[PDB]
């Protein structure tokens, strides 16, 4: 019934310093819609629950792209969260990326020890992290870096492995070059298990309007580049 999770900001690394402002990412890896909140906006504040000391985030409350209520997490969808704060000295700390699911509604997101690449930031490391009572089936989300590593943990039930790689590239190949080589791409490929004609043959099919308007959307690498690589000869 619970449509809240829940955050444990006690005892945190002396890192973290002192926390002022608790924030909730909240995002769809497949399956849903949901629109994508600014990265420690207002949208994403968490409340301190006084009594406990934890702070929360209500599902519940979501928005979908018209301002109405999302209406709450779909069950056939790939969800992740993250959970951030601004400490005393305006700096940002932040867990990484965990997988979310409907049998995590009412649960808590704990630091586990340890830290992990940042996604999108070869320069910070996120704290491991994961629920206190459906770590069995939910925790750190497998995730293609900026640097194209894929870091530790699960990988998504309704996005296939050729997609995954399809959107590594599509975010970094342009962008971050010097990491997405010919041998990076390989490496994906191989710790994701996907082959590479069908990351070509996804790429080609999930990005086909961006690939007829070069003009319009630089950061899209185009077909030449994306089959030189994987290595495909299409
Ligand atoms: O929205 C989906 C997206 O969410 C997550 O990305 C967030 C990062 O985890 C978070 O650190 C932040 O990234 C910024 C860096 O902190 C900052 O140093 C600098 O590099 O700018 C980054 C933003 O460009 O915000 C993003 C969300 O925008 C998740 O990790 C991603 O895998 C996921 O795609
Ligand atoms: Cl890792
Ligand atoms: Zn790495």
């Amino acid at each position: 019934t619970d449509t809240k999770i829940y955050f444990d900001a006690s005892n945190l690394p002396a890192e973290w310093g002192t926390t002022k402002t608790v924030y909730c990412h909240l995002y769809a890896v497949a399956g849903d819609d949901l629109p994508e909140t600014s990265w420690q906006g207002k949208a994403e504040k968490c409340k301190k629950d006084t009594a406990t000391g934890l702070y929360y985030f209500d599902t519940a409350k979501l928005k979908s792209a018209d301002g109405t209520n999302h209406g709450g997490l779909k069950d056939n969808a790939d969800y992740a969260v993250i959970f951030s704060t601004i400490d005393t000295k305006s700096q940002s700390h932040q867990t990484c990326n965990v997988t979310l699911g409907k049998p995590c509604l009412g649960d808590t997101i704990y630091l586990t020890g340890g830290t992990v690449e940042n996604t999108e930031d070869s320069s910070k490391r996120d704290f491991a992290a994961t629920w206190k009572n459906n770590s069995d089936n939910y925790g750190p989300k497998a995730a293609i870096t900026s640097l194209g590593h894929v870091t530790e943990g699960r990988f998504p039930i309704y996005l296939s492995r050729a997609e995954m790689v399809a959107q590594a590239i599509f975010n970094w190949a342009v962008k971050n070059p010097k990491n997405y080589t010919p041998e990076t791409v390989a490496d994906i490929c191989a710790q994701v298990e996907a082959e590479p004609m069908d990351v070509y043959n996804a790429y080609a099919e999930m990005y086909a309007t961006e690939l007829a308007d070069p003009a319009a959307y630089p950061d899209c690498a185009p077909l030449t580049t994306v089959a030189t690589l994987l290595g495909v000869d299409p």
